């Protein structure tokens, strides 16, 4: 691609404009328009395209006089005149010259107008994601990724389309009274009969372009909405699938797609009448006409007859095609300049010191975030940030990195910040990629960063080392790994001020102070360092300690079988054999109609006082035209019924298909590669599939229509005609950006906090460019077939134009006006069915991309043939007998002969390092991956029943709080199988209610993008909210509480007690005080159950891993776990 159409020459020119009318609309008190804009920009390139349309528009309005010439040597023909044959050669060589200087012209159109909409494309693009990079926290509420995405996806995509018309809003209009003018010659006053329908139909068919955009926005709406949907289902597909939800989003999907489908079929009906009108309109016209011309006496008459018919084809593209086309692109494009419009208006964002500090996060809000904060750290220095859940302590780096503002005070910083986030941001690459983020590879500082984040133990487990792959969210790593690859990126890059984020919860004791001494101490040793922890075992080597509450400082210190499954998708094969029949039948009424002129003036060139009866010429030519009429609507709608109730067929298989898909699936595939499908294939096959191939269907067949009556006419046409054909067959037998838009977003603090921007902007300009290849690739060979198409096309009409006058002694003057009248409207639409045939092979590809999604492998049966009583789990025993488990077949096994018994009602707790397949027994037991050996609860197999047989019947915790974007009610809720008093016990228990009353709607309340509203730890409170209103014999509990203080924990872990003490719990826990009274302890290492024991048990053996564990806490710590370890035994032992 050349310089001047790469992604970021593009983009800059428009956001220049941008700027300069924003900068204006100040100075002029007005609101901006983008529309102006655009203008500005774009205008000089073209309205030059205008000659075009001038010169080619102006010879076709020449061809029928000419045609009108050689049709008066038929009408009073003379065979001797050998002189006026010479003439009329002459006149059939002008046709053809004019047939190739059109055809010239249509390509030169075409082609640039086609590149200006690809530019205004590619430009916007630029710009929307320039904005995105700016977005600060208020915005953020106003906008979500499903919004963005249809932006670049859906919306923009409306600009290929613009582009294109819009000349023929002028030419139009003026061709209308051109014609007018040239049948006011031809057939007197006639021919304002005919100018009456126009007066009628251009009007109105500009008038409904309020309807197109509002259609338009009102479908815009809830494609944002089912696009936000499905972004939080492939993002939460885990949780999903452990909760057994699938059914709740299938309801919601289902009601979105159907309010949206209700606004694409009134849409689609708008449409289908244009193309409707494009079949019949010239039809109404010339039977109006030349009823009005018989009326008024004159008779049916060859030359003014035809010429007449064909100065109505040489503006019925342009006219009935082209014009309503065109108000229909604009009015939709209107709506996407006001979306992006609104878009780019919204909200943009050595020594550390605060002082006299109050913000809020949202000003609606009764009370500060932040309120009266002062501090100052210095190079060296450690200030511990210290305080409850929800307290103000991310708020607090919030501040100190420029992301949360001051209402009052101020906030000075000097030196690179580096942001550990309290959620890990991990991203597809390599682990290794992840570390070094654009910094140069330097093996021993690298290495260094290795040991010192405590990282070199796992990479030698891994087959691939540090060059293993990592998925878009990092869901092929465990938890407290995510947290050691974000923490050893903030190293890699040598920053000045670090800003530490709770970086130690998610891993295990003795891998909390390797990472604290060496990684936060001894290799941060001379930085600013500002820590927030609830490790209150390391604050006494902080320089200062800050504790907040409550806001404010407490202390400081393609195949055919895709054309095959897109038709029979959407109706019974009844009924696509009635759509072949009315096809065929509109086409051979529209062609009888033409030759009845044919006929009507061949009689009354036979006679001789002698006159035609009216009644039965006129009566049989109304027949003919509402027959052509009636089959015109008929057709054009019932195609549009039929593609549409494809899309919307394949649309639910589709979504069945990936609610079924394995868990394997989104960890192997892009979220931007689904996402895809989902945002711009389904667009394609609703929007713009359903009327390319309905304007295809139309034009072929007219194409038809014109071969068949020349040869009809004139038989020996068939002779050349194989040749052409021949040739014709020779001719055609020689012949993700939303991945980095998700993690852009999900990173957006961190990638401003290093200042990566222009390096994220950069990878997003060379991916558009590779797009911009492919599409000018598809341009060159899509010309290349068509000019060698037109080539036949343009011999045709010449060997029928001179074949004629060859041949005249057989013909007639009326057979000659109707095979010429149809040659010369051929080239014009033969043009256009291979554009729009292109078009239709090219968006094949989406339809493919979607049937192979249809066509998903299955995780297995959710209720199988076999069921278990409702009775059942009855006891709670889980057996694991010699049990294996991979996440793939491919590779390697995490969990291995893994074999233990937990009985009914036990509580046991599951121990040891971080990625020792802890989470990994969770995956087997919920059949995630289907394991070796096997499991048995409560005397039945797992793996004999059917996948919501047992998923119902087990509560989970989940190590990662996924809240979706709805009402607080539905988070806790989403059946509606519970009362608000039993919502409102179980925020009571999770010590939430507050929390939630404080919010305007109470559980009304609408959640922000993934729950954003709330902390950290407030998140994780829900999801045990969650679990409490479920009632079941089996609770799993992974690392629930990890990001909650220690006296609201103490707190929770009481309510476990007494809300699941008949339950059989399993806990996953790397803060040992939470499981220390559990009746049996299984320590974990490399995949091995090592030891399965009574807590006391295992630490009077000295050599056990679980004594070291404890150990490595701290002396009165581990006095303090093996005192109350003690205690619980004895209790056990005294019965
Ligand atoms: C013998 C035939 C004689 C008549 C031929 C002309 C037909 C029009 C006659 C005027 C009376 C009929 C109604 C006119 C429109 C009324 C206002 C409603 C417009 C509307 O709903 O649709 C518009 C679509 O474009 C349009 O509707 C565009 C219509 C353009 C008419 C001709 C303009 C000539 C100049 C073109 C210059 C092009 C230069 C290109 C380089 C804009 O949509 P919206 O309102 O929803 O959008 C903003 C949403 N927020
Ligand atoms: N993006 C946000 N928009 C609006 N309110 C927010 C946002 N983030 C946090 N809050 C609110 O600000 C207050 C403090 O939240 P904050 O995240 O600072 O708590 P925290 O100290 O980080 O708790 P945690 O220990 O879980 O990290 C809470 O009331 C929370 O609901
Ligand atoms: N989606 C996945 N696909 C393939 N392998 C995975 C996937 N998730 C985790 N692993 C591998 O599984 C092993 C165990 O992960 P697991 O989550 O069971 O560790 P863990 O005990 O939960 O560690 P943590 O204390 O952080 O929770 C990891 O070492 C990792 O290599
Ligand atoms: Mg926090
Ligand atoms: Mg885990």
């Amino acid at each position: 691609v050349l310089p001047e159409d790469r992604s970021q020459h593009l983009g800059e020119e428009l956001q220049g404009y941008w700027d300069q009318e924003v900068l204006r609309a100040e100075k002029d008190a007005r609101e901006p328009s983008l529309t102006k804009a655009i203008i500005k920009c774009y205008w000089k390139s073209y309205v030059v395209l205008g000659i075009f349309t001038l010169i080619e528009e102006s010879t076709r309005v020449v061809q029928p006089i000419i045609l009108g010439k050689i049709i008066g040597y038929f009408e009073n023909y003379d065979p001797s005149d050998s002189a006026a044959l010479y003439e009329a050669h002459g006149y059939a060589g002008v046709l053809s010259a004019c047939t190739l200087v059109l055809a010239i012209l249509h390509h030169l159109y075409f082609y640039h107008v086609q590149c200006a909409g690809m530019r205004l494309r590619v430009a916007m693009c630029h710009m929307i994601y320039r904005k995105a990079l700016r977005l600060s926290n208020s915005a953020m509420g106003k906008t979500t990724t499903g919004q963005i995405v249809n932006l670049l996806s859906n919306d923009v995509n409306k600009f290929d389309q613009v582009t294109i018309f819009l000349h023929f809003l002028w030419a139009g209009p003026l061709q209308a009274i051109v014609v007018t003018a040239l049948l006011w010659m031809e057939i007197g006053i006639s021919c304002l009969a005919g100018m009456a329908v126009l007066i009628i139909l251009l009007p109105l068919q500009s008038c409904i372009g309020k309807l197109f955009s509002s259609l338009r926005s009102k479908t815009a709406a809830f494609t944002d909405t089912r696009i936000r949907t499905m972004n939080e289902v492939i993002t939460g597909i885990r949780i999903i699938k452990m909760y057994a939800w699938e059914k709740s989003f299938a309801d919601l999907i289902t009601n979105l797609r159907r309010k949206e489908i209700s606004k694409i079929l009134r849409s689609s009906y708008l449409r289908g009448m244009n193309l409707a009108s494009f079949f019949v309109a010239s039809k109404i016209i010339v039977f109006v006409t030349f009823t009005t011309y018989v009326f008024l006496g004159n008779v049916i008459t060859a030359s003014r007859v035809f010429v007449a018919v064909s100065l109505y084809g040489a503006v019925r593209l342009t006219v009935t095609l082209f014009f309503p086309s065109a108000v229909e692109k604009v009015s939709e494009a209107f709506v996407s300049i006001r979306r992006i419009k609104n878009f780019l208006l919204l909200d943009e964002i050595m020594i550390v010191n605060v002082q006299d500090f109050t913000a809020f996060w949202d000003k609606a809000s009764d009370t500060p975030t932040l309120q009266s904060l002062s501090f100052t750290v210095r190079p060296g220095e450690l200030l511990a940030v210290v305080g409850p859940v929800g307290a103000g302590k991310s708020s607090l780096l919030s501040a100190v990195l420029g992301e949360l503002p001051p209402n009052q005070g101020q906030v000075s910083v000097h030196g690179r910040i580096a942001y550990v986030s309290q959620q890990p941001w991990v991203f597809s690459g390599t682990v290794r990629s992840n570390i070094l983020f654009g910094k140069k590879y330097e093996k021993e500082r690298y290495e260094k960063v290795i040991k010192a984040c405590a990282l070199k133990k796992d990479l030698q487990l891994l087959e691939d080392g540090d060059l293993t792959m990592i998925g878009d969210r990092g869901t092929t790593l465990s938890g407290g790994q995510k947290a050691r690859v974000n923490l050893a990126r903030a190293v890699y890059q040598d920053a000045d001020i670090y800003l530490l984020d709770d970086p130690l919860s998610a891993v295990d004791a003795e891998v909390s102070r390797h990472l604290f001494e060496l990684c936060i101490c001894q290799a941060l040793h001379e930085k600013i360092r500002i820590l927030v922890t609830h490790q209150l075992q390391y604050l006494k080597a902080a320089s200062q300690i800050l504790i907040l509450k409550d806001g404010q400082m407490v202390q400081k210190g393609v195949g055919f079988k895709a054309y095959k499954n897109y038709f029979t998708a959407g109706a019974h094969w009844f009924i696509i054999i009635f759509l072949i029949l009315v096809n065929l039948a509109a086409q051979v009424s529209y062609i009888l109609q033409d030759w009845w002129l044919s006929y009507w003036a061949n009689q009354q060139s036979a006679l001789n006082t002698e006159k035609l009866d009216l009644n039965w010429y006129l009566g049989i030519y109304s027949g003919l035209t509402a027959s052509t009429v009636l089959f015109g609507i008929v057709r054009s709608l019932l195609v549009f019924f039929v593609l549409v109730s494809s899309s919307q067929t394949l649309h639910n298989q589709m979504f069945e298909s990936i609610l079924r898909a394995p868990v394997l699936f989104f960890d192997r595939n892009p979220i931007g590669r689904i996402l895809n499908r989902f945002s711009k294939d389904i667009g394609h096959m609703d929007d713009l599939l359903p009327l390319t191939y309905l304007d295809f269907i139309q034009t072929f067949l007219q194409v038809i229509g014109v071969v068949g009556v020349a040869v009809a006419v004139i038989p020996w046409i068939a002779i050349p005609l194989v040749p052409l054909g021949i040739v014709f067959f020779v001719l055609r037998r020689y012949f993700p950006v939303f991945s980095h838009l998700s993690s852009s977003l999900q990173g957006l603090w961190t990638i401003r906090a290093y200042k990566a921007e222009q390096r994220f902007q950069e990878l997003f300009d060379s991916h558009q460019d590779l797009h911009s290849e492919a599409w000018f690739l598809f341009l060159t060979t899509s010309r290349w077939f068509a000019v060698r198409l037109d080539a036949i096309c343009a011999v045709f009409v010449i060997v029928v134009a001179f074949g004629s006058l060859i041949l005249a002694k057989t013909l007639d003057a009326g057979q000659v006006g109707l095979a010429l009248s149809y040659a010369l409207t051929l080239m014009g639409m033969f043009q256009w069915c291979v554009r729009q045939s292109a078009e239709v092979e090219n968006m094949m590809i989406s339809v493919e991309r979607v049937i192979e999604y249809t066509d998903l492998e299955k995780e297995a049966p959710w209720e199988y043939q076999k069921r278990p009583l409702p009775s059942w789990p009855h006891e709670g025993v889980i057996i694991f007998d010699n049990v294996n488990f991979s996440y793939s077949l491919d590779g390697p096994l995490v969990l291995k002969h893994l074999t233990a018994l937990i009985k009914s009602k036990e509580k046991v707790g599951i121990v040891g390092r971080t990625g020792a397949g802890k989470s990994s027994l969770i995956a087997a037991l919920f059949r995630l991956s289907e394991p070796e050996g096997k499991i048995w609860i409560d005397k039945i197999l797992t793996t004999e029943i059917g996948l919501h047989d047992l998923r119902k019947k087990m509560s989970i915790i989940p190590q990662e709080p996924v809240l979706f974007t709805g009402t607080m009610r539905k988070n806790l809720d989403p059946f509606n199988e519970h009362s608000d008093e039993e919502l409102w016990n179980a925020l009571e228990e999770v010590q939430l209610k507050e929390a939630i009353e404080d919010l305007p709607g109470k559980m009304d309340t609408e959640l922000a993008e993934s729950g954003s509203n709330f902390s950290v730890g407030q998140r994780q409170l829900v999801c045990l909210a969650r679990a409490i209103l479920r009632k079941n014999r089996i609770l799993i509990i992974d690392q629930a509480t990890a990001n909650v203080d220690p006296r609201t924990d103490e707190l929770i872990q009481k309510k476990i007690r007494e809300k699941f003490a008949h339950c059989t719990v399993l806990t996953i826990a790397h803060r040992l005080n939470t499981i220390i009274d559990s009746d049996k302890i299984m320590v974990l290492d490399s995949g091995r159950l090592k030891e399965y024991d009574e807590p006391y048990v295992l630490l009077q053996n000295r050599d056990s891993l679980f004594y070291k564990m404890v150990q490595q806490l701290g002396k009165a710590e581990a006095a303090a776990l093996t005192e109350t370890a003690k205690q619980v035994y004895f209790k056990r032992n005294y019965p």
